[PDB]
């Protein structure tokens, strides 16, 4: 949750108004960790910090994120922070489907976007 | 405010409560077409007073996010009512929803469509 706050700062710096979601996992409704918007692009973000790859994500967590994004009208992203690395943003298409769940390993991580690119995608 | 979340989802909005250095509303909602940034108030009776800072912060967030800024007000025995900021009565240094403003309030159905 310390890390969710750091990402908020980076999002605001990149031109997004962003909020952390109160009780993401503690609620009945699909929930991301952060929701952000800049008037054109809207983001539903699951926020993860790991000491090393790979990041594993359950099918359920990704399904929930995608369902929320569809209902809200936002793009679904996983934001992953590793030590000594800037935040990297993975559209859900970029997640590897494997063993009935999802993963970001060494073959996927380098393709993750920096926050500036997420904004520019619209154009 | 959790009752409000349920009302928003029932009306077809995906809505979250907001958990600070930056401007932020109480609830943000969207249905793909309309996005809402909502300050949530529950009161026993009118008027409701809102500070200029609170309304300014709500409008700034709404402008930055790409949402419509609303105050949602719940009174006992009444359905939730939604007020765009331009509905608010401007007093000397504050904003207000009194008996004359309250009738203008939208119900959730109208906000969506
Ligand atoms: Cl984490
Ligand atoms: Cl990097």
């Amino acid at each position: 949750t310390r890390f969710e706050r750091d990402l908020l700062v980076e999002l605001w710096k990149a031109g997004f108004a962003a909020i952390r979601v109160a009780g993401s996992g503690v609620s009945p409704f699909p929930c991301p960790d952060i929701v952000a918007g800049n008037g054109r692009t809207y983001l539903a973000i699951e926020v993860k910090m790991r000491k090393e790859l790979p990041l594993y994500l359950s099918a359920d967590e990704v399904e929930q994120l995608v369902t929320f994004a569809r209902g809200f009208g936002a793009e679904a992203y996983v934001a992953l922070k590793l030590p000594r690395k800037k935040w990297r943003f993975f559209p859900v298409q970029m997640l590897e489907r494997t063993e009935k769940n999802f993963k970001i390993d060494e073959s996927v991580y380098p393709l993750g976007l920096e926050i500036a690119e997420v904004a520019g995608k619209f154009f």
